[PDB]
């Protein structure tokens, strides 16, 4: 079931990327998925570099974690940053130099649609705190698809909507008072927005909280291990019930307990 995020466990290390080109990267599974692929399906792209697009696709986690990819995709434009995820079938990631969310049908290879973020800041404007232009981040949480950004109104403050995910329209806003660039990364669970406290220290702590049901604001000073020092990417899967993260060439995975 649900319930507020109490406890993360020690980062365990699946994979680690053996090329500068995945010192940061993003990997992920489907918490919906859809044939041909299944919950085993795992995803990865190394997004170091300026023409990012390739995506490693792995029938079996036993394929992940040893071997090589089953399919490579080759993305019909660049993507930004490490942000992306899978849902339902798709990749949905962010154009390079863009505020473009794209709705990439991974059994295809067709773009089934694209979407500017109204208002969000892109490529250095509110990125978290380690850079890497990180401003758009998507999540996949146990209601579904959302996105978390920035916006000049917003002066900086985290940003999420509830996107629909066949056509990424906007279905409703929230507005925190978190400055983005002060937290290391965020990932949204039961409808609730976590953030982590640093990327480099091996004592960090997943820090605030804001509850898009009740419109409260928390401090948190839950434990949470960087084992590397250099976590580009720190996302949720509703499924599994795991934290999945990038941390300098190490693709990782942390349990945790909800109350
Ligand atoms: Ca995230
Ligand atoms: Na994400």
């Amino acid at each position: 079931g649900c319930g507020e995020l109490v406890w993360v466990g020690e980062p365990l290390t699946l994979r680690t990327a053996e090329t500068i080109t995945g010192k940061y990267g993003v990997w992920m599974r489907d918490p919906k998925p859809t044939y041909p692929y299944t919950q085993e399906t795992t995803w990865r792209i190394d997004t170091v570099g300026t023409d990012v697009r390739q995506v490693f696709e792995y029938d079996l986690i036993s394929q992940f974690m040893q071997g090589y990819p089953s399919k490579v995709h080759i993305l019909p434009r660049p993507l930004e940053s490490t942000g992306a995820v899978v849902y339902s079938g798709s990749l949905y990631f962010q154009g390079a130099e863009s505020r473009t969310v794209i709705r990439y049908e991974l059994n295809t290879e067709i773009v089934k649609a694209e979407k500017e973020i109204p208002g969000a800041g892109y490529h250095g404007q509110f990125p978290y705190s380690w850079g890497g232009y990180t401003d758009i981040d998507l999540a996949v949480d146990e209601a579904g698809l959302w996105v978390i950004y920035s916006t000049d109104e917003a002066k900086g403050a985290i940003v999420l909507s509830k996107l629909n995910p066949e056509n990424l329209e906007l279905e409703q806003t929230w507005e925190t008072n978190i400055r983005k660039q002060s937290v290391a990364n965020a990932f949204i669970i039961c409808g609730t927005l976590y953030t982590v406290s640093s990327y480099t220290s091996a004592d960090a702590t997943v820090n605030f909280a804001y509850d898009t049901g009740t419109g409260i604001s928390k401090t948190l000073t839950i434990p949470f291990k960087n084992r590397y020092k250099y976590s580009s990417m720190i996302d949720y899967n509703p499924l599994e019930k795991k934290l999945f993260a990038w941390d300098n060439l190490n693709m990782v995975t942390y349990d945790i307990k909800l109350s």
